[PDB]
């Protein structure tokens, strides 16, 4: 019988008690990254994260940081491989920058051969060290031209441009890459990019944020989410019909959270909690498993919710071989009004829930996850059991899928000095406590989880935060980015992997 | 009788001998800037100078500097006005960033009202201080979307997109702006952007520079130059047909140089010198004054030189109310081969001339203009009499045009400390020696020159050089860009203007 801790102090950093041998022999362990966050702009065209961070510098991070140079994995990709080799990692998730291989967005406009060569060399280097690539086609970095031509995922033109991009990736890299992710965290671009305008492209209703250049936070999230699902599904169909000879697998990436009632004896909070599962997870998993949106969304969102035609429904339903599930934290849910006629209405209000990290009796859900220095009542707290609850839920609700955990990690402040930054015991505690619960759910519930990729390989540009937080298991000096030095967490993870 | 010095030391910095009263009462004196170089990316879309500097950082400058933040004239435009007011300047040339007012390039995709408001406030502030705006529509900063959709000026689609942009500018600003420049330095984008790939967009033949993403240095300069002339002419026709009520004037900007024979008794060097006038100036001035390219270009360039239809010829011929002439330096010309079959052939080779600053007997043409630390034999030297020779030539060859000198200036090294940078006596010498010759040519040759705008108002991002050189008459601290402090040159110019 497995017992896992939910509260500090944690004792799961002892590799005598928890290590890779605790999991099945074939289980993949590694780390993850994304292209905007690590590569730099050298050698690629411009994308909407360049555009957004440059047009709206205060939204890029408090330091106005951006991905212009970052850790320079364009130059230092071998050093990334070296970190993975030091870890004895068996997996690495990275993304392909669309703007690096098709700078002009649309494939008929030409490809960048040198960009293709960059990923060929990375892939070959990974495989030579026994590391399985998990490759994200689209980690938010849409070529700027496509956003300017037709507003990107707002328009159905995205589907064929994404398909042609993906086809190039399968053609060039699929002989070696056997695990593909389509779109990173399906929920995020619709809500943050087109709802709150916290993320690229930065569209919203005028009274939500007067700096947005255009948008409608009540309608556009739904349009964009719908186009994401269709573009994803078209790419999965292309893969499975035209690239079956490659013997690989493809799936979407979900951001997952668990949800608990703010008041577990209050029917209204219980109802809000179940609505959140539907609106947060079901928005995408309903279509992916059934070809339809959840009934509560149909009912609430009404005419703002697009319909799938019968052909589209069939294309989207079952459009995955596996799911990449990202998991960071869990929230308490309580009821909240949905003011659909307000000029500041957002799609996120349609769930009719307010989310917190403290419940009605004052209990904080778990240890600190992210401190918010402008408003401490907005601090985020984590909940290790949430990974158990999420995986169990996916197995039970969503037809026993094959799952890879494609991100899990925690930040430390960029205000810490290097010695403090390397002494990242809070990261060991977060990672081990989640791995304990992941082992527990695999054993107890028989969830088909086959790998785990921690966020992040190394310090990088963090969306929305610049360089003001660090997520890496290896440390990067922003004054001289060449080295990636394993932190205490990376050293722990090395021992966990090879105990 | 006016006597002007050609060699150090200069004595024209004494405002007792040379000042604004030496010129006609109405003569305009001021300074110049451009949008990429001063504003920053905040509040605008991305253009090809963002793209180029980010994709090819070693081409942006030795420091890899770019226009991301620069002197932040987006925030500090009032401080620019304050410099002009301190100078008692009567003119200011600035450019409108296309990407600030139409971030998506094509006007039907929407305008950025806040971008329009930025230029309204600048213009209103200038006029309130008695400063005449000279506004450049296109100072190289093409929206990236247009380059990615159709390769910008390489394609005739540019004509209508440029026209619609210009129409918006005339509509929004032409009630106050009475002097418009269409395209900055017509020669530069074709040759540097599409020939040598030193400038955005960075296209060339593969063996000219293997880093270019695409191109053909032998053909594309001519295509781009032709489209520039057509786009320019379409905008001038629009202005003069639809905005005549505004009572303003419009013209192109030329980069001018004089040319002297490397050996003034050698017929081959004399011939190369005359070819250079045709290939450098006539490439554009032939079309602008006659609707045709120079015969030597027709003959040499052959099928690589586009033809104007009769309608196009008529549109381009006479398509100016005035000429903005930029002038920095003069070169000696000697013959050089034109290897049209070589894979590294460039359009610039078609003139059949090699350009130097030292003549056959070892004479350097004038004082140092720009030191080249990697190769000192490549240092640039200036020639004050060249402004006299250029203006005389334009009057005689090109039908006595109305001229404004729209740039004239010199750099100092970014390695100098602030005190050295403020003690910019070399800039006083350059500016005064040219102003002496400009007064001389107006008086002796009756050239219709009505104003002079020195480059630059303040230190800025210099194309190709980052922040490694300074051109300003006012100093900017890159660690804190708010202030613009008049240098010795700015203080001299203040006294010259109001002696
Ligand atoms: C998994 O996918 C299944 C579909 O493959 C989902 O089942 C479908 O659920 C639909 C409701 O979401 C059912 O549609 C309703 O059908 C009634 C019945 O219509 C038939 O007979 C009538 C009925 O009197 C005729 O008019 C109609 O032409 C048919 O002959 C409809 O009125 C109802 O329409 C109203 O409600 C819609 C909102 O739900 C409004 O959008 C619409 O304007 C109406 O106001 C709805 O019809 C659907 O209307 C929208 C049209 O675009 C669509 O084509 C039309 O079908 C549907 O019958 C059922 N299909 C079958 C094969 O069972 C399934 O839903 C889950 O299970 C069903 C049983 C129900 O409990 C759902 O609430 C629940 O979500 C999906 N499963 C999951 C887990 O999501
Ligand atoms: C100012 O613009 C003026 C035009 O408005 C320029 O004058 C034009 O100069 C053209 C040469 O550049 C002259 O064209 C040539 O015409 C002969 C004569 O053709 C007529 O009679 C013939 C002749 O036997 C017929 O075949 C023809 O159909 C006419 O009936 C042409 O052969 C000659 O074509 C050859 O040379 C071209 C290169 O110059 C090649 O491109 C072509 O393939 C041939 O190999 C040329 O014809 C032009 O050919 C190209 C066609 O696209 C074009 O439509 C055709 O006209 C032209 O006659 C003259 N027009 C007039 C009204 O004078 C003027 O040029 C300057 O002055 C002229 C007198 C001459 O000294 C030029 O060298 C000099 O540049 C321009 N001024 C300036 C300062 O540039
Ligand atoms: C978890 O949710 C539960 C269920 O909602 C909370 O318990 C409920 O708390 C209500 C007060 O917020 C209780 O109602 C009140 O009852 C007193 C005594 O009769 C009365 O004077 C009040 O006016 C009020 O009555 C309601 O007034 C509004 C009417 O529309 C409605 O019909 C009346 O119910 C309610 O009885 C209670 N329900 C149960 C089943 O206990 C619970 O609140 C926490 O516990 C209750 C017992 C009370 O001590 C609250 O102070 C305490 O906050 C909530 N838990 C937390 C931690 O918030
Ligand atoms: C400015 O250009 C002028 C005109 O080209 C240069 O003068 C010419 O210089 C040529 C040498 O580069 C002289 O030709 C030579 O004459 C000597 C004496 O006969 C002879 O032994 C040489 O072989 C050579 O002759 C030529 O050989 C090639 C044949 O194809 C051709 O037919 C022959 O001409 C030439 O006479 C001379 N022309 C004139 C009109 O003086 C001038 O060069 C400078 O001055 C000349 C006089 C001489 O001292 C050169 O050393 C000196 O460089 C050049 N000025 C400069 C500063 O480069
Ligand atoms: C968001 O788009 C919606 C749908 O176009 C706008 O909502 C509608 O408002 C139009 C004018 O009031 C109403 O007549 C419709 O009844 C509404 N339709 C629905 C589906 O709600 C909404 O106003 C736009 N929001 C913004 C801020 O522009
Ligand atoms: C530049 O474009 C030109 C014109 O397309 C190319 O020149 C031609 O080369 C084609 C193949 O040799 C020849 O058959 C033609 O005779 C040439 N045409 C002319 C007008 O010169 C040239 O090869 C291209 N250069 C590059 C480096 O691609
Ligand atoms: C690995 O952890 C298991 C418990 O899951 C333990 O029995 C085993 O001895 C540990 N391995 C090492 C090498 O410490
Ligand atoms: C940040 O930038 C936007 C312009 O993009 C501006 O609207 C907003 O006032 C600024 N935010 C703060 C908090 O200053
Ligand atoms: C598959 O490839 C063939 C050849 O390009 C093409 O005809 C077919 O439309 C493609 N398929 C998809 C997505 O099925
Ligand atoms: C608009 O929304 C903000 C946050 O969503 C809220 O605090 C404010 O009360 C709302 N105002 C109206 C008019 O509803
Ligand atoms: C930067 O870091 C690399 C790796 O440690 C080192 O070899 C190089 O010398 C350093 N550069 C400077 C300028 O210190
Ligand atoms: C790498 O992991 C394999 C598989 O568990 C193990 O056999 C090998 O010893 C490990 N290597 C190192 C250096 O840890
Ligand atoms: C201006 O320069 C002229 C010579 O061009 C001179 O005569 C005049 O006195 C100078 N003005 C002043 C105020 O020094
Ligand atoms: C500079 O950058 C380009 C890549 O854009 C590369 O081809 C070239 O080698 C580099 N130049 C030098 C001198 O290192
Ligand atoms: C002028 O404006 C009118 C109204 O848009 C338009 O019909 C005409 O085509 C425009 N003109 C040019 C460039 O002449
Ligand atoms: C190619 O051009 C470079 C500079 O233009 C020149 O130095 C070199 O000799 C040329 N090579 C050939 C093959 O002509
Ligand atoms: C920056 O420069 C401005 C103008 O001199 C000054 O007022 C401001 O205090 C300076 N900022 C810092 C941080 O020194
Ligand atoms: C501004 O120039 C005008 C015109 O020459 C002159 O009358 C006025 O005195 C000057 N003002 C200053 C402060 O120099
Ligand atoms: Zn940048």
């Amino acid at each position: 019988e497995i017992t896992c801790q939910e509260n500090l102090p944690f004792t799961c950093g002892n590799t005598d008690a928890l290590n890779s041998s605790s999991f099945s022999s074939d289980f993949i362990f590694g780390v993850a990254s994304s292209a905007y966050q690590i590569e730099g702009t050298i050698g690629r065209g411009l994308n909407i994260w360049d555009g957004f961070t440059h047009r709206y510098p205060n939204k890029s991070g408090p330091d106005h940081g951006n991905g212009d140079t970052t850790c320079d994995s364009f130059s230092y990709w071998q050093k990334d491989i070296d970190v993975l080799d030091e870890l004895n990692a068996t997996g690495y998730r990275f993304s392909i920058a669309w703007s690096r291989i098709i700078p002009r967005g649309k494939r008929s406009r030409g490809v960048n051969e040198k960009g293709i060569d960059y990923y060929h060399g990375l892939i070959s280097g990974l495989i030579k060290k026994g590391i399985t690539p998990f490759v994200t086609l689209f980690h938010w970095d849409l070529p700027q031209t496509l956003q300017d031509e037709y507003e990107g995922f707002l328009d159905p033109q995205i589907i064929d441009d994404f398909k042609d991009y993906a086809d190039l990736c399968f053609e060039e890299f699929g002989d070696s890459v056997k695990y593909w992710l389509t779109i990173n965290q399906l929920y995020s671009v619709p809500t943050r990019g087109y709802g709150s305008a916290l993320d690229a492209p930065g569209r919203c209703s005028p009274t939500v944020d007067p700096s947005c250049y255009a948008g409608n936070s009540s309608t556009e999230p739904y349009i964009v989410a719908h186009h994401q699902l269709l573009a994803h599904a078209k790419v999965v169909d292309l893969y499975r019909k035209n690239y079956t000879h490659q013997g690989g697998k493809i799936g979407p990436t979900m951001i997952t959270r668990w949800f608990l009632p703010y008041n577990d004896t209050d029917r209204h909070s219980i109802a809000a909690t179940e609505r959140m599962k539907e609106f947060f997870l079901g928005w995408f998993m309903g279509p992916l498993t059934n070809g339809t949106y959840p009934q509560i969304m149909i009912d609430t969102v009404g005419e703002r919710l697009p319909s799938f035609s019968p052909e589209e429904s069939n294309l989207v339903k079952g459009s995955y071989d596996f799911l990449g599930l990202n998991y960071y934290f869990t929230q308490y849910a309580q009821p909240s009004p949905n003011p659909v006629n307000s000029t500041n209405h957002t799609a996120m209000m349609d769930a009719g829930a307010k989310l917190t990290y403290i419940n009605a009796s004052g209990h904080y859900i778990g240890p600190l996850f992210e401190k918010d220095k402008a408003d401490s009542t907005d601090n985020i707290y984590y909940y290790p059991k949430g990974i158990y609850s999420v995986m169990d839920y996916f197995k039970n609700k969503y037809y026993n899928p094959l799952i890879y955990v494609t991100e899990n990690g925690i930040s430390t402040p960029g205000d810490e000095n290097r010695n403090q930054s390397m002494l990242d015991y809070t990261r060991i505690d977060y990672l081990c406590s989640h791995l304990c619960f992941l082992n527990k759910v695999i054993k107890e519930k028989d969830v088909n989880v086959k790998g785990y990729l921690a966020w992040a390989l190394g310090d990088n540009y963090e969306f929305n935060k610049g360089f003001t937080v660090r997520f890496g298991l290896s440390y990067i000096d922003w004054n001289n980015v060449t080295d990636r030095d394993l932190k205490k967490s990376g050293q722990w993870y090395q021992s966990f992997i090879s105990p």
